[PDB]
């Protein structure tokens, strides 16, 4: 009974291995990627109370800077407006060269960051300070001064709804970020919870840093960055009802560096009294990256042949291993 | 004799099937595109205010630039001279009743004003709130029927797409498919009687995509082009045309449906600011590319007659046990 | 005889699981990254143009999509065609020609659209006339692009990539800046290849364009310039020894029936009691920045199938030797 035995085990050890293979859905099932589209909507508002007077109100539409969505968006968070910029000859600013009496500055473009076509003066500076004389903008920023109240902190409690419609080819299955859990009556008073609701999609911009790993109203001043991944992990073998996404926000906590946080100018241009006039913000927001990939699959024959091809050459080459074994 | 020749026939059916069917004999490449998209069409608006406009290329394609992912405009409700003040809150935020109903800061999810506390009537009979911010001129829930910037579905698209394959050093590009020097002045795309010309129409780009534009132009909505460049690059040089395929992602109506935002353009006129306002439900392009293309290497062909020739003994081993 | 045939399997054994541990990396779990960009340009250009009025093309100026986005373009041309506004005037000399006030007819004209067709037939320019049309009145005339380039002074335009990438099954974060390099060095640094291929890459046209491509006719007629950021790492070793790469691609140079990019972007304004715009056909220069890598630990389970592996190669090269002596015993 010892052949006997013998073979009982191999065909044990063989079965074993095939239902091994067959876990972990390594075999069996097609691996398909996916197509995806998102969009946002922001809903909220901020005070700017300004010691330049002119209270303004910032809406939907005036931090949003993409202002239609797409992946990667900014949300306006601090700012250091300089009004009423126009072309003339002027003062320039410090750091880009000091004037002694007529002699610093030579006329030209000076090297990397410039301000001005340099004409070559000693024009005085408000701030005890003479530098040149350059063709510009007249009204040069003040980037000094970053506001320290973070001025549009209260962006702490905006809610972001992120709109994802996906479609699988090779299966022609199609699904949305908004599950059929989740209805119309649950829009109206939904937050994001990690574990209490983890369907809903009107996440907390509070929320989105919190759970990034970022600490709120210190990267409020100089915006950072947040990522946000919706995986997309399905299997088609059950209803497609199972079809749900996992929200993980890996935000690149630094808080620390050389040149920490993010920052860009921009201007809106317009004319009065004839003549071209230029607002320039100096905006820090905290910019969000909604990644999306996934992969599902469903049962194919093809890939069940091979892998139980597979399965039987490996069972072969386990028999030849045993009998060699035996052998010694 | 006659096993041995068998097993040389399983070997060599094994070895042609493993070189033909997954093609193990050239390496693999990722892809690295660029995409310009340029929208060439026209369409007027008969507002009701007498102020007809016309909007053109800079108008309705809101990424100028013409990013991978785009947003052309199909409707939208103008809510025009904004400027900053107090007057009515719109409706939603709630019913004043009393003029105790009101209280000051501002509202839970959506606010629409600092909401300091008063009881203005915001209609004849429907008073809210009193709200300060861009009070004058409130949008409103009136979706347009007769879908106003219709006629879209006579634009013409243009994808420049470029391609890169970096290790084999080879370019290619979408517009030349080696031949194309007068069939851009009058042509279309047809997927099977002209499928090499990239000036599409947004007509031939929602109607494959499974939606009718009859009620996408109302609500907004997205399309999916994908533009794979699946290119043998072994046996060729040209050969490299691309085939495209507007995936429909997701069908329409169902919670939500569509796609629309909001846009603003300041100006000044008598040096108190103001603002245009729009809310646009406008169609969302998406173009995401993929590709793998190949050529022969000697270090995988070594590696896959490897591997053939252990499936081989692996084969033989079988036989063997099988006839004892 | 069997004793040197064992001593000789072992040593194929050996060479085997070296083979594909050195090579294959088999203890090692492969995974993807997330990635962030934030690109960042310094320059100023100064523009004459023909309407006596100069003109300052500041930081917030050229650089379109004004956040980053890793897809922005340099303006580098333009063709400007200010005051326009709503009116019946003439149509441009390529959707029709005028023969009388019959040749014309009201409609959209199918493909390429200038207006709304009236019928009537209005002079324009000397002999060619052309179709009234309701619209933007002055018609943009971009036959004359202009061949100086006009802002072609971009070849100094500073490109600060402020890259941030993370690998999440790891849970590590690494940035573009790195360790090594410092607030003394970004006050005065230019990417090169084998000198500075740390600081972040700078200097559009010198060492950014410089991918079988030449600024020359890239900013005439506008041209796409792809970066490819490079992460490739191992967290075997210490976090410091993962450093990208950088490549520029050279997608295409010239000879091509649509050569370069080109796009219309409107700016509006309101003067007196009427809208105006300004409009700008911008040739610009598409900047794709594009960022890929991998990386793997050393886990106990990539190592023990890898192990599992090589057993099943050695036993079956041992069971082909055997085979093969037998055949030509
Ligand atoms: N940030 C958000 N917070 C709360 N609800 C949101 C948010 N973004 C979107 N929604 C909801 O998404 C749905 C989409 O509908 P729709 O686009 O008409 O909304 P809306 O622009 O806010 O319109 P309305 O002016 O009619 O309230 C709405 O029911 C809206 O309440
Ligand atoms: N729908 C379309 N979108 C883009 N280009 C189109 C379209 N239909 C035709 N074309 C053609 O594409 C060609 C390449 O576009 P390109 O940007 O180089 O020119 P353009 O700025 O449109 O020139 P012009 O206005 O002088 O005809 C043009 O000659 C144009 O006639
Ligand atoms: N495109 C560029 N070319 C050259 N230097 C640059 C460029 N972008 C940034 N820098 C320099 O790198 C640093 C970036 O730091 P950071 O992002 O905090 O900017 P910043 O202090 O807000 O900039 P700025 O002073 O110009 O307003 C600064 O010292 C800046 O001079
Ligand atoms: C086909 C013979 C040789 C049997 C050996 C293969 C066995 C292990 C395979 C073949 C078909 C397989 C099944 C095919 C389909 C389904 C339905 C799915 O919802 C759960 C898994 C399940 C139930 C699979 C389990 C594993 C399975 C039973
Ligand atoms: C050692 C023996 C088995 C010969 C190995 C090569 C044999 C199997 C042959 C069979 C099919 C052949 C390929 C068939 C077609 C082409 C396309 C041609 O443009 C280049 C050569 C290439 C790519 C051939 C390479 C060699 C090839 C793989
Ligand atoms: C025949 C077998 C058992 C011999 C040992 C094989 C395994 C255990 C060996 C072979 C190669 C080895 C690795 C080679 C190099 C390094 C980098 C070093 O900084 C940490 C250890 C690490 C990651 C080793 C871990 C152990 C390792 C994976």
């Amino acid at each position: 009974k010892v052949g006997v035995i013998f073979r009982l085990i191999q065909l044990v050890v063989l079965v074993y291995v095939i239902g091994w293979v067959f876990l972990y859905e390594k075999g069996y099932q097609t691996s398909s990627g996916l197509i995806s589209s998102v969009s946002v909507k922001l809903k909220g508002l901020a005070v700017t109370q300004l010691p330049g007077l002119g209270p303004q109100v910032w809406d939907v539409a005036d931090y949003v800077f993409p202002a239609q969505g797409d992946n990667s968006f900014v949300v306006m968070t601090n700012f250091i407006v300089t009004p009423k910029q126009t072309q003339g000859y002027c003062a320039e600013h410090p750091e880009g060269g000091i004037c002694k009496e007529d002699s610093g500055c030579t006329p030209g473009k000076a090297k990397r960051k410039a301000q001005g076509i340099r004409t070559g003066k000693c024009v005085a500076f408000n701030d005890t300070v003479k530098t040149c004389e350059i063709f510009g903008w007249c009204p040069v920023e003040v980037d000094d001064d970053i506001p320290r109240p973070a001025l549009l902190r209260e962006a702490e409690n905006f809610t972001l709804f992120i709109k994802n419609s996906i479609s699988f080819p090779r299966f022609k299955v199609n699904r949305r970020n908004l599950v059929e859990e989740v209805n119309a009556a649950h829009m109206k008073t939904c937050l994001f919870h990690k574990t209490l609701h983890p369907l809903c999609p009107v996440f907390q911009l509070g929320y989105v840093v919190q759970e990034s790993g970022q600490n709120f109203s210190t990267l409020a001043e100089k915006g950072g960055v947040v990522g946000i991944t919706i995986d997309w992990h399905c299997d088609l073998d059950w209803h497609v009802r199972h079809c749900r996404p996992i929200y993980e926000f890996h935000g690149l906590y630094e808080e620390k560096n050389l040149s920490p946080g993010f920052n860009f100018r921009f201007a809106r241009h317009f004319v009065e009294n004839g003549t071209n006039y230029r607002h320039l913000f100096k905006v820090f927001g905290i910019r969000f990256d909604i990644l999306v990939d996934g992969k599902a699959g469903k049962f194919d024959i093809i890939p069940t042949m091979t892998t139980i091809g597979s399965g039987i050459g490996i069972f072969g080459v386990a028999t030849v291993l045993c009998d060699l074994l035996l052998l010694h």
